[PDB]
């Protein structure tokens, strides 16, 4: 029976995005091959069933520093940490087999099922 | 030109509401009288202009802990900080006042107006 702010999660996601730009309270680096990338870990967690299972352990929760597995594209992967902050997919002819094995490998369901969508149009 | 995802807003603020359940990266602790309550500082930032002025403040911005003004009703804040969460606000006329009272503290705005239209139509 409460009252609903259609726009609030949103807002909460730009301004989450904002600070991420701004490298405020970023407290991880993800390093993809030659390329590294700040952000919160939350946002990380609430994206992405790779570092859900990740940070969830306590072994690995405190870790500033996450290397990919080398073969993950650093352009896939910008690709998606975009999304993750955006709502908002760079999905094209040149990119797509390498954001949809990035998906994958992120454990990013929906993102994938998209891909495969993208795929079936094309 | 990029493919939007209408529901990634709505569930990464869920994915962040489940980690605050279960205190999992959870980095201050905002106390209220007699009461305190854990949240992710980067949450408060973007949903609140009190809690934005203090933490990008580099004197202040590793502060785990907030005492907050001792005026402000414990249950007002948790309604507000359930909403910053959720996207959905418990306003009645029991709590109104309160709740009206400590957005205007914590500067939110749009709840603040939002309050003024259920007093309106009260
Ligand atoms: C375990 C669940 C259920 O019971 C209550 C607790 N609960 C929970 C889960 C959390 N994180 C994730 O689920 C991590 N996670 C996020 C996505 C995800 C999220 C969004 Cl928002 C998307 O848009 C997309 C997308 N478009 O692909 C994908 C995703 C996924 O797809 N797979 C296959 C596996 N893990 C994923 C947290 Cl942090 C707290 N609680
Ligand atoms: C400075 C802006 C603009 O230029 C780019 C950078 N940028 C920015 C702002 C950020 N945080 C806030 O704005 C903090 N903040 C959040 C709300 C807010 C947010 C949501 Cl989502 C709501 O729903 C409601 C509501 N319903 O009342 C209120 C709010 C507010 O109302 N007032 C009066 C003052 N400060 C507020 C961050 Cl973190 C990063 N960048």
């Amino acid at each position: 029976s409460q009252i609903q702010f259609t726009r609030h999660a949103s807002d909460v996601l730009l301004n989450l995005n904002r600070l991420r730009s701004r490298d405020i309270l970023t407290d991880v680096v993800i390093v993809v091959s030659r390329e590294q990338f700040r952000a919160h870990k939350t946002v990380l967690m609430a994206c992405s069933g790779l570092f859900y299972s990740i940070f969830t352990d306590q072994l690995k929760r405190n870790l500033s520093v996450i290397n990919l597995d080398p073969e993950i594209n650093p352009e896939g992967f910008n690709i998606l940490l975009d999304f993750m902050y955006t709502s908002r997919l760079n999905l094209r002819e040149g990119n797509i087999m390498a954001v949809m094995a990035t998906a994958m490998y992120l454990q990013m369901e929906h993102v994938v099922d998209t891909c495969r969508k993208f795929i079936k149009a094309s």
